[PDB]
This record gives structure tokens, C-alpha cells and sequence, in this order.
């Protein structure tokens, strides 16, 4: 990972993220959690919220190298649901939204 | 709606609700909201939660018939996915369902 463009992040997150996830501070929990202060904790861990993925609740350390590699695979599954467009898979994409997403975040 | 079995109601909601929705107080927000104290406010408003149909959103006053109805659809939207298996087309199992609901919750 190496910074890009917060305001190209900003683009990706609101028009392929928001609609399962916040990320302002003390923001509401949707299909997704909020993501604030996601980079000062480990994977989850948000309040007020009950994870469903085993490698999610072994809670991994979140960074950008490892988030990067989160985002990578299109597919994500919502559970009860099914698979999701939940990923970026041009790497330029996840550094805008990384970018983005760091600051948005704490 | 005409009061039914608890104990089976119980089961249906572990088996076919619980891994997107908890009951108890305070309890945490999954891909569905927690439900408790359900029936005594309107749809759409539970604490740090965001939601997404239209008619949810609307407020609409939880009482056994309106959930009775809410859930007789098997399939219903999980936002960013896709339909989902969210609810119990047997109207004795709503019934059974939704005399649980009514206890845990609140
Ligand atoms: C590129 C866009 C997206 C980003 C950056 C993003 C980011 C994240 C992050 C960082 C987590 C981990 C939360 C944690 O460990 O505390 C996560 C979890 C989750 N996100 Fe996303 N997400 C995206 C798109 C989606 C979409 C489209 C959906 C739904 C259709 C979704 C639903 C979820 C769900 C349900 C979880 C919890 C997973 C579980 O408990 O098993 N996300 N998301
Ligand atoms: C029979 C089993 C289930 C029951 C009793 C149940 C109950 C409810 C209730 C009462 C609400 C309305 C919440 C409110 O107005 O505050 C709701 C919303 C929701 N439930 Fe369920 N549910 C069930 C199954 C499911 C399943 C299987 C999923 C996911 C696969 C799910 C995901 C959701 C979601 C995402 C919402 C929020 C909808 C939106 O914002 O558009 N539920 N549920």
C-alpha cells in the first residue's frame, strides 16, 4: 500500500461501501459495522455489533497491507445472505479507498 | 395472531432468526437489528442501527398482526446481497414465533 487519493476514496466508498457501513464516529451498525477508529483495533471488535466470520473473530491487528488484501477478492459473504460485491479488485482502488478510509477513520 | 407455543417458538427463532437478529437487552446489532423491546416502538428505530427498505423506515407501529404479515414472505431483502430466507410461511410457526418475541423481547 502506498497513499493515493482520499477524494477518489471517498467516491469508491460511498458509491460501493456505504450501503453496509458508517463510518463516522459513534455511527449508526447496518448490514456491515461502522468502520471509525478501524485502524487502532483489531478485526471484530466494534461495539455493539456480533461478527460472523471465524478469521474476522480471531481478530486480526487491521493495517493497510492487511486490509488491502481484505478488499482484494470481489465476493464477500453476508451471512444468511449470500455472496457481496464487498471488494476492490484493482489495487489502485483499494489505495484510494485506504487512503480514504484512514482519515474518515480516526 | 392467537397466542401459541413459547418453548417451539423458541427454536424457530434459534434456528431460522437468530443468526442475523439477537432479542436480549442491549444485546448487539448483526446483519439484522437486536429486537428487543420490538413491540413497543415502530419499525426503523432501533438504537445505532441504519436501515434500508423504504417501508421500515416509514415507522410503522409493531403489533402481532403487522409482524404476523411481515414475516409470512419466506424471502426478504438483505442489503448489498440479496434475498434471504426471512420468514415463516406456516402461519402456526409466525404464531409460535411471535409468542416467543413477545417475551424475550421486553
Ligand atoms: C469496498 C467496500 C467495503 C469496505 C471498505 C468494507 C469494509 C469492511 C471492514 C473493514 C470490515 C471488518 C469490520 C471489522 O473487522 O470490524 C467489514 C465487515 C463487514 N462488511 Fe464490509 N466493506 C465493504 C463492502 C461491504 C458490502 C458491499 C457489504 C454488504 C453487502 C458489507 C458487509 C460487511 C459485513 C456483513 C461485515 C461483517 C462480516 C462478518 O461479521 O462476518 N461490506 N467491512
Ligand atoms: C423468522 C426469522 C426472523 C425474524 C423474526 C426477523 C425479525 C425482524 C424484524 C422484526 C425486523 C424489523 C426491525 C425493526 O423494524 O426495527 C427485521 C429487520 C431485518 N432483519 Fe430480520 N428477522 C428474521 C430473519 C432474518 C434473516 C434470515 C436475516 C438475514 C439473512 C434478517 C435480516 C434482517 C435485516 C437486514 C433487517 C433490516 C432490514 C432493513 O433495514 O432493510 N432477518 N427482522
Amino acid at each position: 500500500f502506498k497513499a493515493g487519493s482520499a477524494k477518489k476514496g471517498a467516491t469508491l466508498f460511498k458509491t460501493r461501501c456505504l450501503q453496509c457501513h458508517t463510518v463516522e464516529k459513534g455511527g449508526p451498525h447496518k448490514v456491515g459495522p461502522n468502520l471509525h477508529g478501524i485502524f487502532g483495533r483489531h478485526s471484530g471488535q466494534a461495539e455493539g455489533y456480533s461478527y460472523t466470520d471465524a478469521n474476522i473473530k480471531k481478530n486480526v491487528l487491521w493495517d493497510e497491507n492487511n486490509m488491502s488484501e481484505y478488499l482484494t477478492n470481489p465476493a464477500k459473504y453476508i451471512p444468511g445472505c449470500g455472496m457481496a460485491h464487498g471488494g476492490l479488485k484493482k489495487e489502485k482502488d483499494r489505495n484510494d479507498l485506504i487512503t480514504y478510509l484512514k482519515k474518515a477513520s480516526e
